[PDB]
């Protein structure tokens, strides 16, 4: 469902608990495309709360398994993001997406 390649390890201990809150820089583009917003350029970390369903599947399950400074490359399919349905406007229906994510830390 999604798939995870390290850009930069982080330290291998450290890693998001049940209902913490993630802070992470991003980077989202459409499988060899189109990429559709970053928090790095704004210069503002994006927060999430794990178990909350707040964020499309790929991306949860994506930061769950990194450790506090890791970067990776999140490959994401279509059934781990937005589906058949797509997100109206900006993500078509059965996007494969990539996103560059880093976790900077848990609070
Ligand atoms: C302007 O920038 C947007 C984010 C944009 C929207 C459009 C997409 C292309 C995108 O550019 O992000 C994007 O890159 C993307 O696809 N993202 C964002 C990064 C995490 C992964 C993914 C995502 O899941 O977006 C999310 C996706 C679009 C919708 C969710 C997908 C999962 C599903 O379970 C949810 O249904 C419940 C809806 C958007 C978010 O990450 C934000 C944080 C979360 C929500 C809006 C909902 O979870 C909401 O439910 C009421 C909440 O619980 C929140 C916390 C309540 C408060 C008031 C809302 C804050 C809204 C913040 C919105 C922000 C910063």
């Amino acid at each position: 469902g999604v798939q995870v390649e390290t850009i930069s390890p982080g330290d291998g201990r450290t890693f998001p608990k049940r209902g913490q809150t993630c802070v992470v820089h991003y980077t989202g583009m459409l499988e060899d495309g189109k990429k559709f917003d970053s928090s790095r350029d704004r210069n503002k970390p994006f927060k999430f709360m794990l178990g909350k369903q707040e964020v499309i599947r790929g991306f949860e399950e994506g930061v769950a398994q990194m450790s506090v400074g890791q970067r990776a490359k999140l490959t994401i399919s279509p059934d781990y993001a937005y589906g058949a349905t797509g997100h109206p406007g900006i993500i078509p229906p059965h996007a494969t997406l990539v996103f560059d994510v880093e976790l900077l830390k848990l609070e």
